[PDB]
């Protein structure tokens, strides 16, 4: 039953030297995997000629909606994925984290995209940068999709999460994806790819899959493609010096093995809740998915005095973990994915012992049984700062090393001796200890959690990467960065500075910018439905002369009697030199000048975005407002009942009688549409 | 006279095989350069043991002040720099570009840093991310300095701008720098390093200088270091696969040779001003410092019909450029820097001719003269889309190739045929043309300018990278990114997600976050001076019950009679279902509840940052405000006269009587300090 | 109009009130001196206000 790979739009396989996928529990070879003789160049050309322009023609909103649809469809069919995940040696909870976290990543990126990306195919990322004095020359930065294909080489740990956490920003960025899973678990990736393809929800050529070897696919890439790698450091570093990849300046992100730490702060005593949650945390991160997560804890750093009590508690809670076939009731920790991984973990443990580690629990595994089971293992390092192997060697399984520290600073040095890690944890109740730990050791960790009693009730965990937070680390951890919210979307896009006149920048951005041409229409802009509005639709209001009576009435009604408005003596000694009008009254009176009173398309206001008070307004000044439609963003109907709306941002400029701007800001509104999209 | 290297705090030189620095005009060898036998490992250790912690102890405000002081001291002594620049073959305007642009980059980064970086040693880049339902578990992203040293390997084009361009963000990020200029022009870099060092304005070990070869410096770097390279693509791609750099995941960004284009829009005709400014632009970019800038125009793409007119105009304007010794009155364009560079330019021109290019203006130089002069060379390519060498070969001199296009889209394809460029220019007057060009060709360009009549008045240029805009490009341009404002500062820092309870995150951040512990005083916070204020100092105000009278009075005073407030019939079928209170009146009444009236340390309000209206406020509801000090930022006294103030951001939270929030926002404020720092 | 006023509020006289029972809250009577000045610091109004003020400790 050879495993097919989906490329050039067809399901096909290869012929030659194979590899086998065994059952992690029984040991039977239940899949054969090979991709020899497949035209890799044809697959790349297929993804580029028809997948990429199809994705790029969609606006960001349409791509986010497509992410959401795909997530829903994948969620409806999760039972198939659970049944396949059972073959890899996972309990129901590990398959849960993998499956449900991958789909939840899709949902999170869909939400972020809908909420904060433009309704366009281009993405203007910052505000307009003025580069002159009369305003004829300005700049802003834009992001456009790269035109190539994204190749994601994933590791066996998370066959579904590891694919979707990369796939979601790849599509949100507008790029097709060629996915190459790890051979040892490709059967679970294939089924999810087949589900996505058979849903009909994504464009043709937007997703390809290589089961087996990539062949010479990297030799055919050019500078508009991107490559991401997850796995062993040797394979990644070999890929990093790929002659084609270095000749074309192809972006390459690497995520290697890291030695994640968990530190116990000096301030805690064994009679505190922090001690118990620390023990529970170390055990959970040691034992979930048999400790095969990239973020699983590998080094435990405790104060010298606490070592014996900590070791007693760890072995006590850790002996109560039953390893076996999760289909049996009473099993809490399954097996490694194959006997090869078991041999690798055993030889790493043997290296650590040969380099000066004592067994506290279960160092040797049954290296002959059918299932790839490993017993939970807790090691001890007595000379932590002169045993350099414990800071470089990572057994990729339920194995962790306890080690002592001193004076709360030796612990920081030991945490940094890892050489760059993905995740670290500090259990403490003292906020100053946590400040010191961050300021000293954040530079070697990609993610750090301070774990006290309050955070422990809803904390997601030491080993769980959330889609909103970056996932990566320096040095030993590869150097790359994933999952930083929209930070990940930007890795599939080119950033470009665009210089020119404001009017040109407005036309290019499809958003109005300061100083650009406007259009006046003799119909108030608040009477136009969403579709009739264009950026640059502008209204000059009538004037209102400020008076002393306005200062008095506003101070009274609001209750703000700040001396700058109500005290002549104190105002004379201020920077302005006399009494001025309240800034909030300038804001309110401006709204009074431009707001259309009667029922119309404008539904809500709900938001003001960047208000600066530039010049003071005095009694005797006359103010006037220009209201320009700045940006529009359609909102997708989440049902057939909801009335179709869109978001409109408006630029507001308040001028005095010298045409001098005295206030600048944006308002957000909800505006109704004439045509919904169900 | 041998050029010294400043490493380990001492001025020293090397002994062995040397390179010679010849005068570009006369040809005399006036410097000898070698660094053999210098302890590079000692230099790096000197940078990281005393330069790096010294820079890291400074807040971003102090490092910005140090940048400004260094820029001033450099500007005062610019005559020496101009004199050493004369030796390189530069007219007064080219040296002005280099010297004043480098110093202006320092000034700009000082300004950006003092204006928008925290008064701390850590940089919290984003707002708090809630990760729980009850608010016990959240996260935000921090940036902290890396521990290592930054090695900047610079090119000969811009010996002053090329160093300070990288040095400003390196220091602002808290990293020591080791500068390695190009040997051919290291005399100008040495003098600027001498100025900086004998100024006494920077910490010890914050800048080192290697004149000549780098020896084995790259072999001794670890994961906390960063490397940058500008120059030849072969040398950079060799550095990219340096075995130590790849084994340790050391960040490495490369900038190489790019074929910058300049398209003429289909809309323009010879009778338009666009045509004249297009000619002027191509000629200025061709002849400024002999066309030796990385952003010089190399490919001119015009419509097939305009080809002969453009070729007449370019030749005419370009014969008027007098090349010679710029010390002679009447010279407009100087020499190249070396006879070696002149030979390289000549052989690139010969390759282009051998690949099918027509001479339009002189293309043969004097390969025996003492000065390294090259005449302005304008080539012609008759069949642009089938001679691939015109899109791959770059003569680093006063050489540019004219080529024809068709149908407005062949020109876009030609622009993209360069394989990734730093800069491109489109001359047009039609904004739709500009939008099409951007949307299709931004992905292969790092910077693009739309050049019309309005922008021509104050346009800084095609070839001048401004410090606010990114400087880089994909593919053939190396793939790197520089100068993007604070974007470049973040390349010398590590980004880290920190999860925990809001109280822990507030301690780590030194800024109050939503949900964190506050502290109340019995003294109103607005009566405290800057130094007495602490993030989290908080005031619960008294309550104000909203009535129908308040709605009527505010609508009357402000003029806003929007139906949701004043029309009970229309409000009946709104989403709220009855009349509500104006959001701006909620804002004003909140200010009335918390603002202290009497003269105190609070000087100005001037700002409101992120206002959302969460829930409607109805008549009969009672509101109460919690005002919390969120973030403090000291402002440096720019004289001894001005009063010392600081910037305080305040968190405002308005609650109704169910303790439900109805408005959240921040106010900015100027607060007087007790003690200035002159 | 154009004059600026400022007030000094001074506690003038305190008089404790005996609790009628063990139930009623213990208050006292405070008379306050009020002095309103204009910007030449000359007084423009003088008067006293009476006030009921809550006590911390009753005497049943």
């Amino acid at each position: 039953q050879q495993l097919a790979s989906f490329l050039s739009g067809t399901w096909q396989s290869g012929r030659g030297r194979s590899r086998l996928i065994h059952h992690a529990i029984s040991g039977e070879a239940l899949w054969e995997v090979t991709s020899e003789g497949l035209d890799m160049a044809a697959a790349r050309q297929f993804a580029i000629e028809k997948g990429a322009p199809a994705l790029r023609a969609m606006t960001f909103i349409e791509r986010a909606a497509m992410l959401k649809a795909v997530a829903k469809h994948l969620l409806s069919e999760k039972e198939r994925f659970y049944a396949l995940s059972a073959q890899t040696g996972a309990t129901r909870a590990d398959s849960w984290v993998d499956i449900e976290g991958g789909i939840g990543t899709l949902f999170t990126y869909a939400s972020l995209g809908s909420r904060e990306l433009p309704d366009d195919t281009l993405w203007p990322e910052d505000e307009l940068i003025p580069l002159s004095k009369e305003g004829g020359f300005a700049a802003r930065h834009l992001l456009t999709s790269k035109s190539g294909v994204a190749v994601h080489i994933n590791a066996f740990n998370f066959p579904c999460w590891g694919m979707l956490e990369k796939l979601a920003p790849t599509w949100l960025g507008g790029m097709p994806a060629i996915i190459k899973p790890a051979t040892a678990t490709a059967q679970l990736t294939q089924a999810m790819v087949k589900s996505i393809v058979d849903s009909g929800l994504v464009p043709e050529g937007a997703i390809s899959l290589i089961c087996g070897s990539a062949g010479d696919l990297l030799d055919h890439l050019d500078s508009q493609d991107v490559v991401t790698f997850t796995g062993s450091a040797a394979t990644g570093q070999m890929l990093r010096v790929q002659p084609n990849i270095v000749a074309k300046s192809i972006p390459f992100t690497m995520e290697a093995d890291s030695l994640n730490c968990c530190v116990l702060g000096e301030d805690v005593t064994p009679d505190q809740p922090e001690f118990a949650l620390f023990i529970r945390e170390v055990v959970r991160e040691m034992t979930t998915k048999a400790g095969q997560k990239c973020t699983a804890i590998r080094r435990i750093i405790v104060p010298q005095a606490l070592v014996n009590a900590v070791s007693d508690a760890l072995v006590a809670r850790l002996q109560k973990v039953v390893v076996g076939d999760p289909a049996q009731e009473g099993v809490k920790m399954g097996a490694l994915v194959n006997a090869e991984q078991r041999a690798d973990v055993q030889e790493k443990v043997n290296i650590l012992l040969a380099a000066g580690c004592e067994i506290r629990l279960g160092g040797q595994a049954d290296l002959s049984a059918a299932g790839a089971f490993f017993p939970p293992t807790l090691l001890y390092c007595p000379q932590p700062d002169e045993t350099p192997a414990v800071h470089a060697t990572e057994a990729f399984g339920p194995v962790a090393t306890l080690m002592p520290a001193q004076n709360q600073r030796h612990a920081l040095q030991l945490a940094c001796a890892g050489g760059g890690s993905l995740a670290g944890t500090l259990v403490t109740a003292d906020p100053q200890i946590a400040r010191q730990f961050i300021a000293d050791a954040a530079r070697t960790h990609g993610r750090i959690q301070i774990l006290n009693e309050e955070s422990a009730k809803e904390s997601t965990g030491h080993g769980s990467p959330l889609p909103q937070l970056v996932h990566g680390g320096p040095g030993r951890a590869g150097g790359g960065e994933e999952l930083g919210g929209l930070r990940a979307v930007k890795h599939y896009m080119q950033r470009t500075a665009v210089q020119g006149s404001p009017t040109m920048l407005a036309a290019i951005s499809k958003q109005w910018v300061r100083g650009a041409k406007v259009e006046e229409d003799r119909i108030h802009p608040f009477r136009k439905y969403f579709e009739e509005l264009q950026p640059g639709d502008s209204l000059l209001t009538p004037r209102r002369t400020m008076t002393e009576a306005d200062i008095v009435n506003f101070a009274c009604l609001s209750g703000d009697h700040f001396y700058a408005h109500m005290d002549k003596i104190a105002a004379a000694e201020s920077i302005f030199g006399e009494r001025v009008v309240h800034g909030y009254f300038v804001l309110s009176a401006a709204a009074g000048l431009f707001v259309d009173a009667g029922v119309g398309p404008v539904i809500a206001n709900y938001g003001l975005e960047s208000l600066r008070f530039i010049e003071p307004v005095k009694p005797g000044d006359t103010i006037q407002v220009r209201l320009t439609c700045k940006r529009k963003t359609l909102k997708k109907q989440r049902s057939a009942e909801e009335k179709p709306t869109g978001v409109v941002e408006w630029a507001v400029e308040v001028f005095n009688q010298h045409q001098t701007p005295v206030a600048l800001y944006s308002i957000l509104t909800l505006v109704a549409r004439q045509h919904g999209d169900f």
